[PDB]
């Protein structure tokens, strides 16, 4: 598969077809491995939100009309597209974000596990039915659809967190407007083509590219029921508070610092290997991506030198390339975030281990790299462990006991993902029944749940009461009614009646 | 049972005893019936708030960690001991709200019944287990009590709606601080008092007294972590907006205007007997109380000229007299209000077929007495269909055929409650199904659910996405957990290994 | 499409791959529309049943070892090969059963219904986990797979009816062997084709042709854990007992007399639209086939000369013309056997309104084929109501209100199927949860339940207590497994544990 | 709480009375303590049997026309009388079985667990409702009462097995006719008064005394829909083939062999413990006792001389006494074949460490009495390891491995229980996802699941297709029934509708 190039305007999508920008406001595209833009991508205006809000709502009551199995065939049909055409999608993820180019087919096959549960709705949209709760009187409810719901999505998943939203929205019958990234949109809009290839009728999915006038403009449409935000803590905040003063259902996903715990009596090649990965895959730009090592009793002095000698043996370079094994940085902005940030934790009393700044990669000079870095005898009250770096930056921290960890990691604000390495069944079951945190490891670095339990976190991690996709996932996009039905006698029309 | 007199101040509840007030400010109660204060009640300042909220966050650990089965078992105690005690409750009731004494007991039993579903906790409580999601992977998903919840609760179900959250909320493994409403606070006392002769342990269950304030400091206070409220539509967005401010779960039920359908075809005798009952049943200050009669085709002259024959004929009185069918409004200024509406429709335009002002009840003459309201000719332009008046004044609307009925219903803004009287499967189905209310009845003028399907309205009638009791109330009070296990080899350990 | 011809003899399926019959015995199979035998068919002897089993149980525990997401994805591919290949399939079944083409086409697309239900198997194994049921022990349950099972299937649905057992067996894990009928096996080797071509592993599904002697061969293995049939009541009753002699799980379904009651507030038109359909469509060899009308009131004279009408107009012929409606009887002794059960009905005094023996088809002079056939004023006591013809005759019972319809349906020993046309919803009520019937119809002539709710009826026409696929096929495949977890302390391994 | 004595003969219960026996058979009831009997039972005939099932057909209508929630108020009631008279029933099961008095308190309770999870009935009875399966059709499910059924018990729980059936079935809304055994019949009829005491109709549970005789004419009655049967092995058998032979629903719970396996990890004082109380708790007379001791490594010799010490320290004697801690054996033929089984032991050339034939007890020196017997070097082809001694003898075999203990494990025809101590979790996750063994515990001696669970073994231990109590017993005890719904225009009647 070759590498992806195009020089065209990235522009919106509307009734089944994509539509140039008509604002005249445009932000440059960069490709991280070049460090120089390649396209540019239309910001839209309020009338451009209002046309995609009315084209959905004018689709929304046919497609609600469709029976369940209807729109379960045409999510078949998309599945079976998205198939056929991973390594293209994959292809553009890797130009775009700047990924290695195996984690974007990783990537694909993820979404593609969601899309397969969602064609699964009609047995998950099953109602409760009661006969003779009183004497000649029935009771059932059922779950019908919101209307118009709203996705915005963060930069480091362009094609995975969008299929957390839309699958399950159009299987429950819904229509859907998405706000993408737009640092990489263009997989959105492939996306798009390909649901309108697979029978998907116009207006049930449309995209509109921009920033946060575009967030606002969604926010405030009288028109939209439901919103879904993936982002950072602050931001999902914002969005969280905004969409209530409106008088709609929100959900929103923040940011995380995930600890990973090593026991003595843990296997110290497999921790390791499990460290390397989840600290360095997709230069640390993943909220399941480990942040800090929790070390106990004497096994840091096994942990410490090997996972070094790893850390400068790295292969850093373009995404493209079939033996690299971490890519550069989105912007150049967040890698000199990511360099303050180091130079902080130098500042503050953290020992530098392992240095990744100052790195230059042949043939990709003016790229956006940098090497993977860590840190030893990290502190509670440091800024690099309290604030998310979301870079490839990893922290020590040593602690006595078991229960010293439980509590170290019971107080941070953040709750998305915890790990723990042990052999002990009680050391397990307590870690697991005693932590305050959504989504648990055993001997599992990046815990993300099966498409039919859900996505979430606790604590800060989370703004609302629902999970994304799964049941909470189909939960969220319906409504519950109820009915409770009688008859009176029917003599009256007959005496054969 | 005798009638309940008192002269007692009403206090609040603490680690399983009562308190008296500290603040120094207290609110007069009246008897309605009577028209005079009989007694005060205190209003909590911030520090008996705080006291109460810590002395909840002590109590919710053991709690907690005891197992569900043995919380089961002391709601079982609970419940024989609401059983035993259920007149002297409805005696309470009657005193300070107003209502008829049978309609008190129906409230009880109906709060008993929420505490019966409770009961079955342990079986409500199963999470997912899934074998094999990978090789040597497994993956299960349960669910953990949130911690300290709060709930607030209206004047007009001093005992039922109190049973909609803690019971359920205890059953999950939280601990609880009531706000009950100031006008008729002594059957929440009553209540703690049962709980704590079931073993409920100390610190579980809280009450605190009082107004505006005491609501504003549980909502500020960063040991609660969720809100249920039950009132009025401007106080429950209120609620919400600052309750999410400061990151909490919030549910909050708002006000209604329930229409009944009466079909050409439908029983005469009997649509007169709902409208009668459902309009006039507590003095219509009921949230699924029938305020708009829709009329189709010809059978308007059927029904008018009954309901007026039956509205003159009520017997008005004090509660506890066994022939009372109506008993008096809650407060003073209340019947004003309802006369400023009845005011208010005379001079737009409505016509005024059965006027209950100026009522005089023999032994009574200073309660708060008003007789049946009827009108006739009513517009969707008129501020009496609008605005919701909570009183016993019952309007019509004349319309052509079934679907202007639907698209009148389904232009309101409140979305509680409907009811449709038909013969006809097909019209019963499409109204079932088409209609945008949360709660629908076929030939039932109250369509309450039962236990185990929950209580929720749509559109401005809810703030929020979950729903009150049943599964939906299980989910609101518990946050969900994802656990992935897997192991490695232990032939390391030894060869029998 | 052009018409399906072959000469070669039929085997059996081995390990992935067809395999020449051995014992030397071969019975004929007839094309109905020609009269004349085309091909032959080999029937399996006790060793080539025992290398099946034999085959299925080396093949079982790898692939009871594989994920669910796995082999639901095989099952996606077989599902894709499926919707490929549907008319060369439909070409095949109206080739050697001899119904209509677009007849085998709805067939082969409700079995594709049933495989899309079983590609959504993880959602479906989702066991049962409960946390602290004592204090620090916990217990939760899974369902593993049986192992081997078989399943025997008749000659009207040759590929519907295995897809209700192969599929969900396949997807929860276990191997399969298949007994299809002598009558028309093509088909069968043709899915078992499709299935080699998806990916399945060699072994997992064998196919074994043959009579009487396989089945007993395959009842007396004690490598067989489960057996599903379909077919006649007495064969049903016999595989029951023997099957469980030997300590087998067991479901066998039996035959069926379809009652249609007809209302006096009823739609004429569409009631005479929904009796010929359903008593005509496939020359009435179907187990959901109405066989008796039962006509309430004065409803009478509008229904039998009306029906008579359109009985006398209806196009029959081969089954490869477009404009043909009704095709021939699968073999010549059944059409004898309705013959004579025809003769019988003239001679215990029925009315016979229309006579379809004597018929020539054009073209077609050897086919056997037959007229439709109308009966009047049949009695409980005659033979043609209490046995079952499966043959194209509907007869005319006549009562006088709806009781005496209900207990004429509740004394009858066949329990499948029933429809009930009327307008008026207590009525409706009251049938469907009165009448002592499996599957229920109001207004709907053929009431097929959805893939995901399951198929069976009740009293002779069901031996066992599970139900064919959905949940209840899925429960029928699969053993329950419940564990009990703790774990004591293990400060022994270090202060740090 | 004084013994319990009584001298009358025990009779049946028919419509809610006590009634005496009319066949003049009778059969002596012994106190196992004392060595005589003390009463007798009578023996009914088939015209009693036939009185029974005719009592309860002529109840079940209006039972079954009950709502679930009256029926579980009704439940709850008898829960409330249970808990009142739990010492006097324990004190009736301990004069008659001859256990422990602690013991019977143990067993009231695990009844009473049992009809708390029935009381919840009314949530366990949601079917599925489907909405839109295709334009304009509606499918929902239920389950509805089967009728009649029957439950024959054993002596072991003459009062816990009577709560595995009866409470189910009748909350699901059948009639029950019981045949307890003829050993130990009081506690039955006292149940059945507490069932009359708590509101329940006459003729909805009735009881029969007997033998072989009424067992036949249970079986062989065509009013009789289900038959559950607990018991041993081959008179599972029987009764399974018999009434499979007259077309009913059976469920047959076998005989057990249970095995519990130690790892050179295990904790030894808690494995010793666990050891003892499992091995000689009610002196054997459980289905879930363990029988075989597998030890792993070396191990045996941390294992055997403690047990062993445990063994001869036993304190043998009278029930009711408060520090005896094993009770006697039921009869006196049954001790007697225990002997025959340990001098058969002896014979095949297993090492008799404690031997516990001889015993004299001061006081009680003609009660059935015996002693613990332990024994070592067991080998699968002996018959104390393969047959059921169903008393206080425990045998120990060595293996040298976790894989050895497994196949010597999966290769015993019984499939009852299994238990492995162990604090690895691997090992635990390995042993639970790979015994062929239907209950599983972890550091469990006795892992009886919990009422929402299940009861069930596998193999050779359950006949039929379904487990005892739980979802698995309320499908058990009703049939599923679907409808399909469809209306058409209602134009017809007006223009209003
Ligand atoms: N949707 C439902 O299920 C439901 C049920 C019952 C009643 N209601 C509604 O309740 C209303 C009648 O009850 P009410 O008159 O007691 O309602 P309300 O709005 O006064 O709510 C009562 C509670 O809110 C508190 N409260 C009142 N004003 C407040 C303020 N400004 N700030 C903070 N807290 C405040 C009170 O102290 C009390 O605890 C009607 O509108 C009726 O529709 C709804």
């Amino acid at each position: 598969v070759p590498a992806y190039t195009s020089d065209a305007d990235v522009g919106h999508y509307l009734d089944g077809a994509p539509v140039a920008g008509r604002s005249g406001r445009f932000q440059d595209v960069f490709n991280p491995a070049l460090g120089r833009a390649v396209r540019r991508v239309a910001l839209a205006g309020n009338d451009e939100v209002e046309r995609a809000v009315a084209s959905a709502r004018a689709a929304f009551p046919a497609w609600a009309d469709t029976p369940p199995i209807r729109r379960a065939r045409v999510l078949h049909r998309f599945l079976q597209l998205m198939n056929e055409h991973r390594d293209t999608l994959a292809a553009i993820i890797t130009a775009e974000h700047g990924k290695v180019f195996s984690d974007a087919q990783g990537e694909v096959a993820r979404g593609i596990d969601i899309i397969e549960f969602a064609c699964g709705v009609p047995q998950l949209l099953k109602g409760d039915f009661t006969d003779q709760v009183s004497t000649g009187i029935d009771n059932w409810t059922m779950r019908q659809p919101l209307g118009v719901v709203a996705g915005i999505t963060p930069f480091n998943f362009p094609c995975m967190v969008p299929c957390w939203m839309f699958p399950v929205a159009l299987a429950t019958g819904n229509t859907f407007v998405l706000k993408p990234s737009e640092r990489d949109p263009s997989a959105a809009l492939f996306i798009a083509d390909l649901l309108t290839q697979a029978g998907l009728p116009a207006g049930v999915f449309n995209v509109v590219q921009g920033d946060k006038g575009a967030v606002d403009a969604l926010l405030d449409h009288p028109d939209v029921q439901a919103v879904s935000f993936v982002g950072s803590t602050p931001i999902a905040a914002y969005v969280q508070q905004r969409a209530v003063q409106s008088g709609k259902r929100v959900q929103a996903l923040g940011g995380a610092k995930n600890h990973l715990v090593v026991m003595p009596d843990a296997n110290i090649d497999q921790a390791v290997d499990a460290l390397i990965g989840a600290a360095y895959g997709s230069a640390g730009e993943r909220c399941m991506a480990i942040s800090i090592a929790v070390l106990v009793g004497d096994v840091a002095d096994k942990i410490v030198p090997a996972v070094a000698e790893r850390a400068r043996k790295l292969v850093i370079g373009d995404g493209m390339s079939p033996e690299v094994e971490m890519g550069p940085i989105v912007t150049g902005e967040a890698l000199k975030r990511i360099e303050g940030y180091i130079e902080q934790g130098v500042n503050e009393g953290a020992q530098l281990v392992v240095d990744g700044r100052g790195l230059r990669v042949p043939g990709r000079e003016a790229g956006f790299f940098t090497g993977g870095t860590l840190f030893d005898h990290v502190k509670p009250d440091m800024r690099i462990y309290k604030e998310e770096i979301f870079g490839p930056v990893l922290g020590c921290v040593r602690v006595k006991d078991f229960g010293e960890a439980v509590d170290l990691i019971n107080a941070h604000e953040f709750g998305n993902g915890v790990s723990c390495f042990t052999s002990d069944g009680g050391i397990a079951r307590e870690f697991a029944r005693r932590i305050q945190v959504g989504m648990v490891g055993i001997n599992v670095p990046i815990p993300v749940p099966m498409a039919w339990h859900g996505f979430g976190g606790w604590k800060k991690s989370l703004f609302g009461d629902m999970h994304a996709y799964g049941e909470e996932g189909v939960r969220f996009y319906t409504r519950q009614k109820s009915v409770m039905q009688r008859w009176s006698s029917s003599i009256g029309k007959g005496a054969e009646f």
